[PDB]
């Protein structure tokens, strides 16, 4: 019963997901004061020519737009990463307010929203294995602020209605994830987590430095959705994003000076 209400909060995940206080949990601050550039990074190889959207699931929790993951279809390489990793779903993060929503900051600045594209790695052969793995995933971040519209963004928008409360999906293929790109791949990469429970100790972050920009209208619609299943009290779904977490033992890496 993990939520992001007024009594099973982030704060109360620990109780069931002890992980939660762990050493490598997302997200986090990124101080660009501190954040060190490493000529060892390399460019971002984001390789979606071939994805195959598939569907759109209202989770309870946020919304995920699904990929076929059985093949090398839509995959990430590059950057940190070794080997190859597979996209299988993205899904964002966004608040009730332009001010907040997103899940990483930036010197504490918190952006309207955030883009979550999820890759396992190859190597483990399926997504649930890779989640056991320390390397397991890579997940590019990116963050939207209220702007311009994302004009990309426009087919996620206007299907919203037909998945507004929990368990709804509805088939979305044919989505290009380009469309969702800043115009630079410049990144920060650190070694985090899940941002949900089980908050797996799993990830590789590459968070993009250029946020998107996305309408008042498109924000707007995200914040029709629902938390709750149909024929059930109307909860709005806002504000389902985790507060930084210490960073502890790690760095920040940027690919840029
Ligand atoms: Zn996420």
């Amino acid at each position: 019963h993990w939520g992001y209400g007024k009594h099973n909060g982030p704060e109360h995940w620990h109780k069931d997901f002890p992980i939660a206080k762990g050493e490598r949990q997302s997200p986090v601050d990124i101080d660009t004061h501190t954040a060190k550039y490493d000529p060892s990074l390399k460019p971002l190889s984001v390789s979606y020519d071939q994805a195959t959207s598939l569907r759109i699931l209202n989770n309870g929790h946020a919304f995920n737009v699904e990929f076929d993951d059985s093949q090398d279809k839509a995959v990430l390489k590059g950057g940190p990463l070794d080997g190859t990793y597979r996209l299988i779903q993205f899904h964002f993060h966004w608040g009730s307010l332009d001010g907040q929503g997103s899940e990483h900051t930036v010197d504490k600045k918190k952006y309207a929203a955030e883009l979550h594209l999820v890759h396992w790695n190859t190597k483990y052969g399926d997504f649930g294995k890779a989640v056991q793995q320390p390397d397991g995933l890579a997940v590019l971040g990116i963050f939207l602020k209220v702007g311009s519209a994302k004009p990309g963004l426009q087919k996620v928008v206007d299907v919203l209605d037909s998945i507004k409360t929990k368990g709804k999906s509805a088939d979305f293929t044919n989505f290009d994830p380009r469309g969702l790109l800043p115009e630079s791949l410049d990144y920060w990469t650190y070694p985090g987590s899940l941002t949900t429970p089980p908050l797996l100790e799993c990830v590789t972050w590459i968070v993009l430095k250029e946020p998107i920009s996305v309408s008042s209208e498109q924000v707007l619609k995200f914040r029709k959705l629902n938390f709750n299943g149909e024929g059930e009290p109307e909860e709005l779904m806002v504000d389902n994003w985790r507060p930084a977490q210490p960073l502890k033992n790690r760095q920040i890496k940027a690919s840029f000076k």
